[PDB]
């Protein structure tokens, strides 16, 4: 919703006159570091005189970029809003002064005391997907896109935000049936790779993560589809995120190399899941949010079926 | 000459707005010879912006930025790679001038390319030259020759002392390789440790250790994210190969090091402070990091495939 834009149009107002937004730098840990990746990916694909970053908080406070300054805005996330680093990240971003945003569940927590501005977002279950975590970190980069530069396809972009709810909840009840076959199969197998490109690769690289939260064996790769172009073909399963936008011709390859070699492999489709009715322009970018929130019903069931870490949401 | 490939381009695209966007594009282990250039332009860069890609997302997926006022470095060694190939091709089409690094000078990437520069390869190499090198210096020239680097004098002292850091180092740890050779002959699975802008020595190295192993190829892990758990401690008893860095990300890495041993695992530590990296000046000291550790490596993998 609103948020985003305005604490957008503040930044942009404070810092015409030291020559405007330059720089964007998302930095997070944990679960929150992935969950940037689609603003990352938005900003590359999108942008002509923006640059953008990803940083580990710990990679950030040690080695801070020297385009840390007035012309740079940085988008910090944790959780709880007190992860040690981050809470850093966010006051060495103001000692150089660039504006900080944080995105937080939690409005009392010590992060806000570090930060100019401060967005929340949905959490939980039947969360609203529109205003989810990653979704307001997409919302952050399309906004200083479209309030810097100008972002061709911002109606289409809300026109996804306002779909994507209804297609996640939709798709949790299509995959029940499925997933109960899924943790059959998978139930006993110690280790399996996560596939994926695109814009919705963090989603999978959480998706590994969630495996190995689960087996408790050895953390599985994440595996990107460009490396099944071509053999050789260097018994672990793979589960397969089969993205819709540009990168889905680089799944379809690497799912087909897969097959030839008779691979076992858990497909989710975002073709088949209905995330088609956003339009081609940005449907790239709601691949993360999807996935993202489909996998619970595969790993509750995985879990039914048979070290605490408690992970940084 | 990097600085007259460079210098060429600048001239080139200077009436066409200048060069703003580098994009390093490649595949496999190349394009993990690429990090230390992103990780420089992120660190040292005001305006230049950087992207590193595999090649079939970028030939599937280009920027919008993906033109006159951008630069492309690719990377095959054979030259042959068709994604490659094709990226450099899809460059030209939107008129971004094209660099091509690659071993054989003939080979078919070269006719894609608007300009050509080897490296070094192989046993007995000059490090000054290899492909990291090569992939680092076209940064450091694109940021000097747009923007002017500030370092770029200690850097290219870092140039000059890297390769007698590296020969001596491998001949420094030979020994205690033949040792780690024995305790993890009998291991399926090692994980790599490392941070910084040498980061994708640590994640070639993994695929280093699923070429000799086989088993299954493991997670290369980020020195930051263990203290945001999970953390890949678990009954497989997985041992450590550990890369303590020089410079800015020193810190991370002690940090990271400090709770293996806590969690009493079995590590091999190969610290860069004590291979003699330090003579290189700290404004510039990151970015050997990985010309070292991409270089030792081999001292232990040989001695690994040796005692099996």
């Amino acid at each position: 919703m609103m948020g985003m834009k305005e604490t957008v149009s503040n930044i942009v107002t404070s810092q015409a006159e030291k020559g405007g937004v330059k720089h964007v730098y998302y930095v997070a840990c944990g679960g929150s570091y992935a969950a940037f990746y689609p603003a990352k990916a938005f900003l590359e694909k999108e942008a002509k005189a923006l640059t953008v970053g990803l940083y580990n908080s710990g990679e950030f406070i040690n080695n801070p970029p020297v385009a840390l300054g007035e012309n740079a805005v940085v988008v910090v996330a944790s959780h709880k809003g007190n992860t040690p680093e981050t809470i850093k990240a966010a006051e060495i971003a103001r000692q150089h002064g660039a504006p900080v945003i944080g995105l937080t569940w939690i409005m009392d927590s010590p992060l806000v005391a570090h930060c100019d501005y401060v967005e929340t977002y949905t959490f939980g279950d039947g969360k609203d997907i529109a205003g989810e975590k990653t979704m307001k970190g997409l919302l952050s980069a399309v906004e200083l896109l479209q309030q810097t530069e100008g972002y061709a396809h911002y109606d289409d972009f809300q026109d996804g935000v306002s779909k994507i709810n209804r297609i996640v909840w939709r798709a949790c009840e299509q995959v029940a049936e499925r997933a109960q076959a899924f943790a059959q199969e998978y139930k006993d197998d110690k280790v399996i790779y996560t596939v994926a490109s695109g814009a919705g690769y963090g989603a999978a690289y959480l998706q590994s993560i969630c495996i190995f939260m689960e087996m408790q064996w050895i953390h599985s790769a994440c595996i990107h589809s460009g490396e099944f172009f071509h053999g050789p073909f260097e018994n672990t399963p793979f589960f397969f995120q089969f993205s819709e936008g540009n990168t889905r011709a680089v799944d379809e390859r690497a799912l087909n190399f897969l097959k030839k070699y008779g691979r076992r492999i858990e497909v989710v489709d975002a073709a088949a899941l209905g995330l088609s009715t956003i339009k081609t322009t940005v449907i790239d970018y709601f691949n993360h949010s999807l996935f993202n929130n489909v996998y619970p019903v595969y790993n509750r069931a995985l879990a039914e079926a048979r070290y605490m870490w408690k992970v940084e949401y």
